[PDB]
C-alpha cells in the first residue's frame, strides 16, 4: 500500500509577481499569464492527473499534519523560524536567496513540511509500505539558517530528525534526483555518517557554478556525501548508468534503514529550469530501481518527497509514471510526449561522452 | 540605419487550446494560464522591451505590407493557399504537422510573411542598411505544400523569390540559428545553387530524430545545403566555434549578395522547447559575426527574420542584444540572467566534447 | 448528512479560445490570461475553498457515476447525442448557440450530468439528507435538441426523468436562481404539471431580451412555470422579497416531493456576466429558505445543482456560505468582500423601485 | 488633429499578487491566470485594437515626457512623493487605501502623469485640437496626501495646475464618467471656483457607500462640485439623460476654457467592478456631446484622460468608439457585443425609474 500526502493549501503558496524566476521591475515586464516559476499548477496538475486516471482512489490519503515549531527547530534555529513567522504575518518577503513567499507562507510551509514528516512516520510505523509527499514549497536547497531556491524549510532533514526522535532510526539514505544540487541536505548532514546524502544534478546549474564531486563530507561524515554532477543535455541512458554505476552501489554499501527520494521532476525534457532529457519512463525506471533497493536493503521502506519541476504540461506525466511504479498500479494513462522525447535522446557520440563522464566519476570515487 | 518590420496583428495569431504544444483532450488538462507554446507574448515581449529601452525610436518602422497570393505562390501551390484561406474562414484548424491556427490565421500569416518580403526588399533597394522582421507565425519548417511546426507559410523562401523577381539578386545565403532544423528552407532550395541554406540546430530535436550533416543538397544544389547539428547542452563557446569553423567559412566560399538570418531565440538557456545554453550576449556576438560577414561579402546587406523562441521572460533580453548589435545602438538595458547563465556554461570536460564534435563536422566536410 | 458530488474531470472541460465569451478572430484579440468565461477555476476555486476551510471533511463525497445514454435520451433525441459524441471524438465544436466544447467534451458532459443524477437519486433513496452537485458544464439553458449558453446536456431535467423512472416521484419543483433564465428547464417541462419550474433572473439578460413573466406554461402545464425577472442592479433585499412574496408561496401551493435548486452564483456583486448585487450572505439566506421549505414540504429533500458563476475571486465565498447553510456547519471562513458589498446595496429610492417591481409581479400572478 | 499620449512602460505597472482586487493570503487563493484587477491588458488591449483598425495611424503620438517633481508637488506634499519614491526603490508596497504598486512603480506613475500633463499642454498650445491620454496608473481617487483605489498620483489635477502655470488658464471643467466617484478630483478643488468638478458614478460603489449629490463645494468652491450618482443597473438612456439634463447645462453655465473628461470605461455592460449597462455606442455618443460642448464653449479644446475599466474583452470596443468620435474617423471595427448589449438595456419600468431618479437630482439642484 502507498500513502499519498497532500493538502489543498500547499497550492495556495505564491512566490509573488515574477516573470518566470525574475522579479518584476527594472527591465523585467510583469507577466500576463500565471506569475512565477514555482506555480501552483506546476504541482497541482500532477495530482489532477492522478485523480483523472483513477490512481488516487488506489492510494491512501491521510489528513495532513503540519510540522510543529519543535519539529522544524531540530534543524533550523528558532530565530529563523520566528523571523519567518513575523515576515509572513506582515505580508510576505524573502529571507534568503531566491526564496520569496506571500502573506501566510509560513503556515503553508509548516504544512508542506508536515507532509514529509508524516510520510516518513507512517512508513516507519508500518501503516503503509511506501509513500509520496506532494510538498510545496520544496525543501532541498534550504540551509539551516538560510532559505534558498524556492525552499523555505528543510523538509527532508526535518522529517529525518523527527524520525530519529520518534523511532530512533539509525541510517537514512537520501537520493536527490531533482535536477538541481541538494545543497541544503548536503550542508545539514555534512559531518554526519548516519545520513547518506546523494545528489544527481545538472553540472553548474543551481547553485550556479557548483559541481561538487570532490565534496564527500567532513569529519565523521567523510564518505557520506555523494555528488553526481551530469552534463547539460544528458538523458535517459546517462541517468540509468549513473544509478547503476554510482547511486545503487553507494546505497548497497551504506545499508540504509530507510531510503528517501528527493524527487524533483525538473530533469524532464521540456523543463525551463534545466537542460536535461528525461521522460516519463525515465522516472518509472528510476523509481523501480529505488523500489528494488528498498526491498533488498530496508524491508521496502521508501519515501518519495516532491521537490522541483516547472513544466506544467509535462511534469504530470513524469510524476504519474513514478506514482504507478511506487504503488504498483496500472492505469490507462498514455504519455503523448514519450515518442518524441525518445527521438530526442542523445545519439552515439553524445552517449559515449556521457558514458566516459560517468566512468570518470566512478574512477575518482577510488 | 536599421529597419524594424512589425505589425500589431502578428500578436493576434493564436494556435488554440493547447497546454504548451499539447492539444487539450484525453490526458492533457487545459491550461489555466496562457494557452499554447507559441504565445503572443513570447514575441511581443521583445518589442515591448525595445520600446521601454528607447531602442525602437532609433529604428525606422515602415507600415506593414502583407504578402500577396502571387508572392506566396512563388513557393506554395495555389491549392494549399486556397485550402488555408477556406479553413481559416471556417474557424481555423491544422493543415500540416503541428501547425494549428485560429480563425483569421490566414490573413495574419500573409501579413507576417509580408514583413520578411519588405525587410529584404528595403535592404536590397538601399532604404536601410539592415533590417529585422518580427515575423509571427514563423516560417522555416513550412514545406511548399505542408505547414509544420508552428510555420504556416515559408516566410524567408517567399521573401527570397520576391527579391529575385523584383531585384534579380543572384546568390542568397540563409543562416538559420533557430534551435530547430530549418527543414522548410532546406527542402525548397535543395536542388538549387543560388541559395545557400545553413541550419545550426539541436541534434535530433525538431523534426524529431533528424541530424542531417550528410544532407548537402542534390543536383545543381549539391554543396549548397549545410547542416550543423550540435549536441543538446551546447552553449556559448560551442556556437561561437561552430560559426568560426563552419558557418563563416561557408559564407566566404559562397560569396552571397545578401545574407538572411533565420533568427529563432529558442537556443536560450531557459527555453522549454530545446536544451541549449545560449545567453543574451551569445546573440549579440553571433549578430556581430553576421554583420562582419555582410560587410565583407555583400555591402552590409543583412536581414534578420524572427522564427522561434518560447521563454517569455528571457527571449526579450536575447533579442534586444541582437537588435543593439544590428543597429549599433547603446541603451541602459542590463540582462538580469546573464551572470547566472555565464555560470551555467559547460565546464572543461563538456567543452572538450563540443570541440571534438565540431572538429568532426569540419573533417566530414572535407 | 450532506452529499457533495464532484469529479476532477469536470474541471477539464474547456470552451476553447475565447476572450471572455467572445470567439477569437475578426476584431477580438486572443486573451493572454485564462481563455474563456466558463473557466475551470470559476468552479474549482469553490471546491478549493471548501477543502481549505475543512468543510469538505464534514461532507460525504460519493464516487461519480456518469449518465448513461438511456439517461440522457429520456430528454434528448438520440440523434443529438450521437452527433455530440462524434463531434467530441473528432476534436470538439459547437452544436448550438454559444455552447463550445473541446475534444472529449462528450464524456465530461455525461460525467457532469451523472453528478446531478446521483445527487437526486441519493437524496430520494435516503443515503443523504440533502446534496450539492458541482456540475460543469452546466445545464439549465440546454434544450431537448439544442445546446446553448455553455450548457451541453439538460442536467436537471435528466436527473428528474431518471428519478421518475427509479422512484416514481410525483411532484418536483426547480428553483433556478442562476442569474440567467432557465429556458431549457422551462421548455422541457412547459406542458407538464408534475414539474414546477421557477426562474429568477436578470430582466433581458440571457437569452437576451427575454423577461417571461407572462409565460406560465401550456396545456396541463398552465400554472406550472413561473418567471421572476428582476431589474439589473437588484441586490440582497430585492431577492429576499422575491423569495418571500413569490417563490416560497409558489412552493407552498405546489407541494413538491423534492426541491431542486439550479444554483448559479453569477448574481454575485462582481460577476462580469450580469449586473446583480448579491453577496455571500444572500446565498446563505436563500439556501436557508430552501432548507426551511424542504423541511416543511418534502421531508428535507433538497438538491442543489451548480449552474453558472464567473467571478473567480468571489464565487468561492458565495458558494461556501451556501454549503455552510446546506450542511448546517460553520467554518472560520470570513468573506473579505462582505462589508463593501453591503455598502454597495441599493439605497432607499432604488429599494422602493424594487418593491414596486416585485409587487407588480405579485399582482399580475392574479 | 487628435493627439494620443501613450508609453509602453505604463503597461509595466503591476499592482501585485491579487485575485481581482483581493490580496492573496488568508482565505483568498492566488489566481492562476493574470493577477489583479487593474491588469496591463485591461488598458493595452484598447491600444492594440486602435493599432489593428488603422486608427492609430490617423492620430499624432508624441514622445512621453514624465511629470517633474515640481509638477506633482503643485498638488502633493513633497513628503508623500519622497516616501513613494523610497518605497518604490525598495520593492513596492501600498501607501494608501487599495493602491498597491511594484518595484519602480514611482517612475511609471510619474510617466503616466506626464501623459495627462502633455495632453492638456499641447491642446492649450494649439498643437492638436483634442487629445487622449492613456494613463496607467489612473488618477481620479488620489488625494493630495493619500493614494487610493489604484491611483498613485492625481493625474488630472496635476495636469490642471501645470496648465495654470504654463498657460494662465482661468476655468477648467472636469467631466468624470468613470463609473466610480472621482473623490480625488473633488477633494483637491473642493474650495475652488476655477475648476468645476463633475462626477457621474454608480451610487454607493467606490468609495463604498458614497452618493454625494449634496456635496456641492465649500467656500469659494460652493457650486463648483457636482456629483451625479446613478443607480446600479442604469444604462445607455440613463447616461444620455444625465448628460442632457445635468452635465451639459452645468458646462454651459460654467463657461470653461478647457474641458477634460476623466474617462473610465468601467460603466461598460460586463465590467466586474460596477453594475452599469453602457455599450460602445454609449461612449461614442457621450464623447460627441463633449466634442459639441467644447466646440460651443472653448474652441474645441477637449482632453480625454483614461482612468478605470476592467473588462479586458469589452473595454477595447468602448474606447475605440470613443477614439473614433474624438478623432472624427471611421474604421471597419464592428462591436460584436453591441446587439446583445442593446437587448440588455432596461425595459420601460426601469427606464421610468431612471428618468424619475434624474428628474429628482435636477430638482434638488434648484
Ligand atoms: O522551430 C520551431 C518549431 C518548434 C516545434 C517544437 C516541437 C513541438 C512538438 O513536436 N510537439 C508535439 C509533439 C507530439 C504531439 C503533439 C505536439 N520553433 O521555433
Ligand atoms: O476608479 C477606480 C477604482 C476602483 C476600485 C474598486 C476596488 C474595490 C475595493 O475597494 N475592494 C476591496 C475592499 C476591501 C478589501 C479589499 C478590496 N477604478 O477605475
Ligand atoms: C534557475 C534559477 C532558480 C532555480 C531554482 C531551483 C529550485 C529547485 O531545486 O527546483
Ligand atoms: C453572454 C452572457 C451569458 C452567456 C451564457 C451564460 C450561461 C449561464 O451561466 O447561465
Ligand atoms: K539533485
Ligand atoms: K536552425
Ligand atoms: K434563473
Ligand atoms: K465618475
Ligand atoms: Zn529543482
Ligand atoms: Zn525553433
Ligand atoms: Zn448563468
Ligand atoms: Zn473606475
Amino acid at each position: 500500500r502507498t500513502g499519498f500526502y497532500t493538502d489543498e493549501r500547499t497550492f495556495w503558496h505564491a512566490t509573488g509577481m515574477q516573470a518566470l524566476f525574475l522579479p518584476v521591475g527594472d527591465w523585467v515586464q510583469p507577466p500576463n499569464g500565471t506569475a512565477g516559476a514555482d506555480t501552483p499548477d506546476s504541482k497541482r496538475r500532477l495530482l489532477n492527473l492522478a485523480h483523472a486516471s483513477g490512481l488516487i482512489r488506489k492510494l491512501t490519503l491521510p489528513e495532513a499534519i503540519p510540522a510543529t515549531v519543535e519539529d522544524v527547530c531540530r534543524v533550523h534555529p528558532r530565530d529563523y523560524i520566528d523571523r519567518f513567522k513575523a515576515t509572513s504575518d506582515a505580508g510576505g518577503g524573502d529571507l534568503g536567496h531566491l526564496a520569496p513567499f506571500s502573506k501566510g507562507g509560513y503556515e503553508i510551509a509548516m504544512l508542506s513540511c508536515g507532509l514529509a514528516i508524516a510520510a516518513v512516520d507512517d512508513v516507519l510505523s508500518g501503516k503503509v509500505d511506501n509513500a509520496y509527499a506532494l510538498c510545496r514549497p520544496a525543501g532541498h536547497h534550504c540551509l539551516a539558517d538560510t532559505p534558498m531556491g524556492f525552499c523555505l524549510l528543510a523538509n527532508i532533514p526535518i522529517a529525518i530528525e523527527a524520525a530519529k526522535a520518534r523511532h530512533g532510526i539509525s541510517r537514512v539514505a537520501v537520493v536527490d534526483w531533482d535536477v538541481h544540487h541538494g545543497n541544503g541536505t548536503q550542508s545539514i548532514f555534512y559531518d554526519r555518517a548516519d545520513v547518506l546524502t546523494i545528489s544527481i544534478h545538472q553540472d553548474r546549474c543551481f547553485p550556479p557554478g557548483y559541481s561538487g564531486a570532490e565534496d564527500r563530507g567532513e569529519g565523521a561524515g567523510l564518505g557520506y556525501n555523494l555528488n553526481v554532477p551530469l552534463p547539460a543535455g544528458a538523458g535517459h541512458d546517462a541517468y540509468v548508468q549513473a544509478f547503476d554505476d554510482i547511486v545503487v552501489p553507494a546505497l548497497d554499501d551504506f545499508k540504509p534503514d530507510l531510503i528517501i527520494v528527493a524527487s524533483g521532476l525538473d530533469a524532464n525534457s521540456v523543463d525551463p529550469l534545466a537542460r536535461m532529457l528525461l521522460h516519463s519512463e525515465s522516472y518509472r525506471l528510476l523509481t523501480q530501481k529505488m523500489l528494488d533497493a528498498a526491498a533488498r536493503l530496508c524491508g521496502g521502506k521508501l519515501v518519495v518527497v516532491h521537490e522541483g519541476g516547472y513544466a506544467e504540461a509535462y511534469v504530470p506525466f513524469c510524476g504519474h509514471a513514478l506514482l504507478e511504479a511506487l504503488s504498483g498500479e496500472r492505469t490507462a494513462v498514455v504519455d503523448p510526449v514519450l515518442e518524441m522525447a525518445e527521438a530526442w535522446q542523445p545519439g552515439p557520440e553524445a552517449a559515449a561522452f556521457h558514458r566516459q563522464w560517468i566512468d570518470r566519476l566512478v574512477a575518482d570515487l577510488g
